[PDB]
């Protein structure tokens, strides 16, 4: 009926069983407006919640905030309200030279460099998406005309040392993460982000269907600064694609 | 100069080397207004940033969002802009029956049930506050008239299974956390929250001073529910305390 953080009721969702979950609350309205009859439901913390209609079916759009902990609350409370399918959308940097700005990445599995995933399953468990959601996201991404990469994402509880960034206050990275970016590159890992391991582990171990798609807005290996136009296009394409993937999931 | 998430420059901080860091962006203005000349600087995602003046010195107030990952970004970027002291304030539940709603908890150490702390130090490293900050928080808390508890806090990357909550969609708690609340209770742990292990480990291993103070708004072992008035009073007291603790640090 009611939940602790999101500030919405089951009735507010109008029967929605699918949610699109961007990280940034400011993206929620933009995603909702790509669909029919978008309606603002609530805003509390990093959780801005909208409802809309896609081919006549109710869909929820709910922001997650940054990182696994924030995400885990949103996913749990949406599930309490009857949501069973979760589509993560965002933009990301790439760490493979062959991945270009404007390409899309659909995560087939996540390196669990997080903590919240361990609150749902031990480390041996794979942070893997639902096959139907990954399939729908691949299809929507390819149909957009983008170049699409299916592969592993490294999911870090930090933006800085866990992504082996040295341009920081201390300039230090803990032993665990020293040399780690080259390690992941050599293992074929496509990109870093900060929520997929928690999202995918939590869902795959809880009877929920989840997947992640993202537009590439920077490549860590390519200093060339992308153009504002290509970036705007990439942001817009990522949410168009996640909406099309949701359409493919509706039953 | 320029930071990636907070949307502020070093110049915006007007020389501040101390930040008060609540979790909820909505608390930021409320803290800032207890000080002189509060000014809104920026808002992006869960990061709302104000500057103010305390006894003639610039102070920053910056929300952190929920959880260690979100907190770690804020702390790092504030440190890039010259901030060296971080005072966490909030409200919390308690897991010890002797801790009452309205009491204050000052964290002396955190059980590291998070992941972000491990991005700064291996698990053997203690998630411990700066002694001066914890001392200032204790003093400010006592001076407010509150009953104060110094002790260990369990810092969880989740609100639900990591705090051994079963009233959930699956009703399941992973093996690691089954029985864990009783375990921490028997070890004298005062409360659960979701950011302190990351904050304290990050700061203690990076040459930054940090501490945490929180007003108790519910007790998990008690059936009594606090009215809306007691909650507001506890929230108001918690931020009054953190500003007075900041005064003591400056």
């Amino acid at each position: 009926k009611t939940v602790f953080h999101l500030g919405v009721t089951e009735a507010d969702l109008n029967g929605a069983t699918l949610a699109i979950i961007p990280g940034d609350p400011a993206r929620v309205q933009k995603i909702a407006e790509l669909m029919d009859n978008p309606v603002f439901l609530a805003s509390h913390r990093e959780y801005t919640v909208y409802r809309a209609e896609l081919d006549g079916q109710s869909v929820v759009v709910c922001s997650t905030g940054i990182g696994g902990p924030s995400t885990s609350i949103a996913v749990e409370e949406l599930a309490q309200l009857g949501v069973r399918t979760f589509l993560r959308v965002g933009t990301t940097g790439a760490i493979q030279p062959h991945v270009n700005v404007g390409d899309m990445i659909v995560t087939t599995g996540s390196v669990r460099l997080d903590g919240a995933s361990l609150h749902f399953a031990p480390m041996e468990f794979p942070a893997v998406p639902d096959f139907d959601v990954a399939t729908a996201m691949k299809a929507a991404a390819q149909e957009s005309g983008a170049t699409v990469h299916m592969g592993v994402t490294a999911s870090s509880d930090t933006f800085y040392p866990g992504q082996e960034r040295y341009d920081t206050f201390t300039g230090r990275v803990v032993r665990r993460f020293q040399g780690s970016m080259k390690e992941w590159q050599d293992m074929g890992v496509l990109n870093f982000e900060m929520e997929s391991a928690t999202l995918l582990t939590m869902c795959a171990s809880s009877g929920l269907k989840a997947g992640c798609v993202a537009g590439v807005i920077i490549n860590r290996t390519q200093k060339e600064i992308p153009d504002h136009a290509t970036l705007k296009e990439t942001e817009a394409r990522s949410i168009k694609v996640v909406v099309e993937a949701a359409r493919k999931m509706l039953k």
